[PDB]
């Protein structure tokens, strides 16, 4: 943390977040959302993290090079050290980079290492070579040389996720599934993990090896699992909480902005929220199912309506703000919503549905007062715009995201956050083999069009590429889009260090401080 001159710090620098849910796991391989990435980046520190702002800067590497952006080499901190006083060293990553490839490891993020285009990954992940034929090596305790089977200019960007973070060879060795107990774990980055209650906290400590523990100004910092965004604002109301989780409830957002706006923080945020659609699953294996859905939901009503938070109305899948996005606004989305119902009608009549046999099916979402109320509106207008049904399903999020895994459903609610600010972040995830495929989507012409981004070396091909990526998307409507998100949260007046201009929301509690009040 940099503590502004002039500022007094609180004597107790302890500080409690609400984190949304009940994290899926505390190891990076095994992780895929925002809950557990929260807590991730206080434990695991990668090669690069990102500063207080967003931008990709040194983490456990101070320098690094790039050879025609193929051959990357990182030159790692002689003092990086793990909780245990022991080095951290480029085997430490050669050794995790090869766990998150290795299919007996079945990583959500897997993929990361294809988004990278790191050598033999595709063989890898098919089980065709070992894990140790990764394109990785050491090339002493403190240079970690990467190849590339590709140029990837903007490479180090991805570096700052917490699937490239290392993880303790010895501890998972030793302990296998129980290494992430408190009594086993060995962590790298600003903290050490001190307790972990299911369903009731988590709590990490500042962790004294921390090669920057001398700026490190917390020493305590609770991560709830409130999935109720009224009792996490309750919560933080009455005193306990210091920073909600960004999750805003409908009930009481429009009333906090005028009580107490200096605390409501409302900030650009690469996220798109939409309804992914089981692509391979009848009836939605249908393009003119998908069209309809798509169609008939009214973007207006529940952006400005329901939700009326600052979101704006989506018609792809990449935020148009992503860094490099210069995407093609869809005639469709310019028609007005009376003419896209009657497209929308048209489409399932000659699908055959018919008020007789109607379209029925299931709506998925994690347990949350926010998705519910939007999955509600959704389904209410799907029903008076199209005449279809929908059951609601609620499900915790760990269950959720696995359940979009196995393919065990028909229409999940769904947010998909930027991992690194370009395009890819996001069309990546739509390949038909990416670990990350949770709309079980596989277009041979999608797949096509992203491979040849890394074949051409300008930006302009590149940007248009990712445009027809989405159109593609667009054109089989693989999802539903609603709308990109505004990162929308609760910050006490003490909190300092959140400055909100980072896009991607990626926070490190190392850089905040408790201001004396
Ligand atoms: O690395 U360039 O355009
Ligand atoms: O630092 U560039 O094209
Ligand atoms: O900040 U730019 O590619
Ligand atoms: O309707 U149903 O899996
Ligand atoms: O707080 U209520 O749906």
């Amino acid at each position: 943390a940099d503590v502004p001159a002039g500022v007094q710090l609180a004597d107790k620098q302890t500080l409690v977040r609400n984190n949304g849910s009940e994290v899926q796991s505390l190891d990076p391989h095994k992780i895929e959302g925002v809950p557990e990435s929260n807590v991730s980046r206080d434990l695991f520190e990668g090669l690069l993290i990102s500063d207080v702002e967003g931008h990709p800067s040194p983490g456990v590497a101070e320098k690094w090079e790039n050879k025609d952006f193929k051959v990357w080499t990182f030159h790692l901190r002689e003092n990086a050290k793990w909780s245990d006083g022991t080095p951290v060293t480029a085997h430490d990553f050669v050794y995790s980079w090869q766990r998150l490839a290795d299919p007996n490891t079945a990583s959500p993020y897997a993929s990361y290492l294809q988004y990278g285009h790191i050598a033999n990954i595709d063989d890898i992940i098919a089980g065709k070579k070992p894990a140790t034929d990764l394109g990785v090596k050491a090339l002493d305790d403190h240079t970690f040389e990467v190849t590339l089977s590709e140029p990837v200019p903007y490479f180090y960007k991805l570096l700052v996720h917490p699937s490239v973070s290392p993880v303790p060879k010895s501890a998972v060795e030793k302990f296998g599934d129980k290494w992430t107990q408190p009594a086993n774990i060995v962590t790298n980055g600003a903290y050490k993990l001190k307790n972990w209650v299911v369903n009731e906290r988590i709590v990490l400590e500042r962790n004294p090896q921390y090669w920057d523990n001398a700026k490190t100004v917390i020493n305590q910092v609770t991560y709830l699992p409130i999935s109720s965004e009224v009792t996490d604002v309750n919560r933080y109301r009455s005193g306990e909480i210091d920073m909600t989780y960004n999750n805003m409830p409908i009930e009481l957002f429009q009333k906090l902005k005028k009580e107490i706006p200096n605390e409501v923080r409302v900030d650009p945020y690469l996220c798109t929220y939409y309804y992914e659609i089981n692509n391979q699953k009848a009836p939605f294996n249908d393009v003119r199912v998908r069209t309809a859905l798509k169609l008939a939901l009214d973007r207006d009503i529940i952006v400005n309506k329901v939700k009326n938070q600052g979101d704006l109305p989506a018609y792809s899948y990449t935020p148009p703000y992503t860094d490099g996005a210069k995407l093609v606004e869809p005639e469709w989305f310019k028609w007005s919503q009376q003419k896209r119902n009657e497209e929308a009608k048209k489409l399932l009549a000659e699908a055959g549905f018919t008020a007789d046999k109607p379209l029925t099916f299931d709506l998925l979402y994690n347990t949350s007062d926010l998705h519910k109320k939007l999955a509600i509106a959704v389904a209410s207008i799907w029903k008076k715009n199209l005449g279809v049904n929908v059951n609601l399903e609620n499900q915790e999020w760990k269950t959720f995201l696995d359940t979009r895994h196995q393919g065990t459903f028909d229409v999940a609610r769904a947010g998909w956050c930027a991992d690194y600010n370009e395009p890819t972040s996001f069309l990546n995830t739509m390949l038909s083999d990416s670990s990350n495929n949770t709309a079980h989507y596989k277009s041979p012409a999608f797949d096509k069009l992203i491979a040849d981004t890394l074949k051409v070396a300008d930006d302009t091909q590149r940007s248009e590429l990712y445009a027809k990526a989405e159109q593609q998307l667009d054109k089989d409507s693989a999802i539903v889009p609603v709308y990109y998100y505004v990162n929308a949260r609760l910050v006490k007046p003490w909190v300092g260090g959140y400055t909100g201009k980072d896009p991607l929301d990626n926070i490190y509690v190392k850089n905040l401080y408790i201001i004396k009040h």
